[PDB]
Formats: C-alpha cells, sequence, structure tokens
C-alpha cells in the first residue's frame, strides 16, 4: 500500500510536470525526488541515512562518510552517456536513503541523460532480470549497465506512454506487480 | 624479489624496535608501516591512492572520497575487541593503497589490539583459506573473521617466534612462500 501511494506519487511528479522543476543531477534534487515519491509515507522521506546497508553480499557507503561521498559524486561530469552512467553507477553505490534508492534514482538518471543527451532510458523494455544483475555488477564493471541501457535509449522523451510504462516497470524491479 | 625485500624491512621493523616508534591506529601510523615495508620498493609507498581498485568482486572506497573516509575510520573507537575488528574492517574497506595493504594493515591491527587489550593474532595458526573468507565477507558481516582471529589471539606479545612466524604467515597470504 506504501508502494500503491508512491506508485501514485511517481506519475504525479510527470503528470503535473512537477518533474520539470527538480534540480538535475544533484543530491538535492535526488532529495526532491524520494521526498516527491515518499513523502508521508516514509518518515526519512528525503533524508539521508545514518544506519549502513548491504544488498545481496555489497556493502553501500558507509554511513560515516556517506555525506562527504554525496559531495564529491554530485561534481562528476555529465557530458557523455559513458560519465553519465559512471556518475549513476556511484549514486548507486552511495544509496543514499534507507528504501527507495533505485526508483529515486532512476528518475533521477532519466533528467540527466534527458538534459545532457536528449534521450531517456526507455524502461519498459529493459528486463528486470538483466537490469538488476548488471547493477549489481556495476561497482566492479558497468559494461553489463552501459550495453544494457544504451540499447534502449530513445529520444522521445515526453512520451506518455514510454513515460507510465517505464514507472510501471521501474516499480516492477523492486517487486510491485 | 620486491617481496623478499620487504619481508626483510617486515622484520627488520620489530627487530629494531621501530614498531616501538609508529604510530598506533591512524590514517599516518599505517602510512608509516607502509613507507617502512615498501618504501624503495614501490614508488607509492607510504601514498594513498588515486585510482580505483577492486578484488574478487569488491570494488573498495571510491579513490574521489577516500581522504574523508580516512579521516572518519580513525576517529572510530578502540576500546572492545568487537571496536578494533570494526575499524580494520572500515580500514580494508579504505584500501588506502594501490598494493601492500593486507600486509601493512595487519601490522596495523596488532598495534591496536595490542595497545588496547595487550594482546595481538597469532597469525601462524590462522588459516589462509579462513582468513582470505573472513576479510571478502567482512563488509557484509564480520562474524567470520571474529570468530576466527578470537580464537587466536595471544597475550604473548614481543614473543620472536609468536612475532616472526606470524610475518612469514602474513606473507604467504599474499602469496610469499
Ligand atoms: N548487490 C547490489 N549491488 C549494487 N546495487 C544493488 C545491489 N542490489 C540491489 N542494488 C540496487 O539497489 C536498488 C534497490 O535499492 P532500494 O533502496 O531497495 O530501492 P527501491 O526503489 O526500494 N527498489 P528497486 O525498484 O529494486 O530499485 C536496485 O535498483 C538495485 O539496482
Ligand atoms: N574481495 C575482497 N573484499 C574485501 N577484502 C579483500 C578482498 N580480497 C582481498 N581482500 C583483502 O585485501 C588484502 C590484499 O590487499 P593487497 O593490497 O593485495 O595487500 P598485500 O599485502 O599486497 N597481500 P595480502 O598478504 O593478501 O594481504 C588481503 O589481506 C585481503 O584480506
Ligand atoms: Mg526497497
Ligand atoms: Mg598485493
Amino acid at each position: 500500500s506504501i508502494d500503491e501511494q508512491s506508485l501514485h506519487n511517481a506519475r504525479r511528479l510527470f503528470e503535473s510536470g512537477d518533474i520539470d522543476r527538480i534540480e538535475v543531477g544533484t543530491t538535492a534534487g535526488l532529495q526532491q525526488i524520494h521526498r516527491y515519491l515518499f513523502g508521508g509515507l516514509y518518515d526519512f522521506a528525503g533524508q539521508i541515512r545514518e544506519d549502513n546497508i548491504s544488498k545481496g553480499g555489497f556493502r553501500f557507503a558507509n554511513a560515516m562518510y556517506l555525506k562527504e561521498a554525496l559531495v564529491k559524486i554530485e561534481q562528476m561530469p555529465e557530458r557523455t552517456f559513458e560519465e553519465i552512467i559512471a556518475k549513476y553507477v556511484e549514486m548507486n553505490i552511495a544509496h543514499p536513503f534507507l528504501e527507495g534508492n533505485g526508483r529515486s534514482t532512476r528518475i533521477w538518471l532519466d533528467l540527466v541523460l534527458k538534459k545532457n543527451l536528449k534521450k531517456v532510458v526507455n524502461w519498459q523494455n529493459v528486463s528486470k532480470t538483466l537490469y538488476l544483475q548488471a547493477m549489481e555488477r556495476s561497482p566492479v564493471n558497468d559494461l553489463e549497465l552501459r550495453f544494457l541501457l544504451k540499447d534502449n535509449l530513445t529520444d522521445d522523451v515526453d512520451n506518455r506512454e514510454i513515460i507510465f510504462k517505464g514507472i510501471e516497470q521501474s516499480y516492477y524491479y523492486g517487486g510491485y506487480e
């Protein structure tokens, strides 16, 4: 039900045009996204975590230096696809919230791609299994992730079907329907 | 041959008493150890790396925020075995040099244990296979490492056989003889 309400928030972010007022490629902008999706649902919406977390055998950036890491991550360049993916990979390693990192940071990635390349990821055609494998591998080698995403870019960045079917797939990655 | 010369340096560190002049539990003290073992052998002896490195599927702390991470890691408490191991685990995640992290940081760990608990690890009885597995797991859960090391502590901290057979085993962990 938390997931269902945040899915409505995600849809409203785009329907309302509020997506166009989110700061692009910064820590604050990621926090804006997270606050929009999870405000009133998670107590920690928008807030940088103070606890440590791991998933599938990988420990995300230690909370004691997470703030410092985010200051450096947000300054990374965004000129090319390769640089943008590298920045995304580091933001994923940071994993700045207790929950909802995946959904918020994918929206954050699309904004950076859209601003710098005039493209976004056509998530509806990006397999859950291949996406999750590629993300798990990305800290060591982002080849899997680059191969996957580059083949699924679209320049039709405001198309309703791409946007809304993409949001649905994004939520599916986290286990919702 | 680099390994053989640094093994002589490691032995001399203890034989000479120079070990007693190394700063305990700090980043600078780890750099002193590394400089002592590898000075004149690696160009980067004592120097915090600027490149990224991974091993066995784990990416060590990103070079762009490594300095910041080390400032926080060195401030971690050292009062109990559990705290000391937690500090060691984070220093291993930092992996501040291009090479020689294992050998230098194990000496660094013994100094912290010796200062705070009046014990050191009896490395000669600590299996290579179990040690390397336990270190690989430690970022997610340090249970393996704690179980292994706690069973192999000794209060005979200046005993020549414990020290020199321990150095030999430490070098063996890295693949030397
Ligand atoms: N072992 C791992 N290493 C690196 N990244 C991972 C790992 N496991 C999961 N991830 C990423 O972390 C994200 C999940 O973080 P989480 O805070 O659960 O976000 P979410 O929005 O709640 N769920 P999701 O829809 O899966 O992104 C996923 O998008 C994965 O790509
Ligand atoms: N996948 C991993 N995750 C976490 N730590 C690891 C991993 N692989 C190796 N290590 C640790 O990293 C150390 C090796 O770092 P390195 O810079 O090669 O030091 P070294 O002194 O040259 N060799 P060693 O004698 O094995 O410690 C080892 O002591 C391991 O315990
Ligand atoms: Mg989640
Ligand atoms: Mg080595």
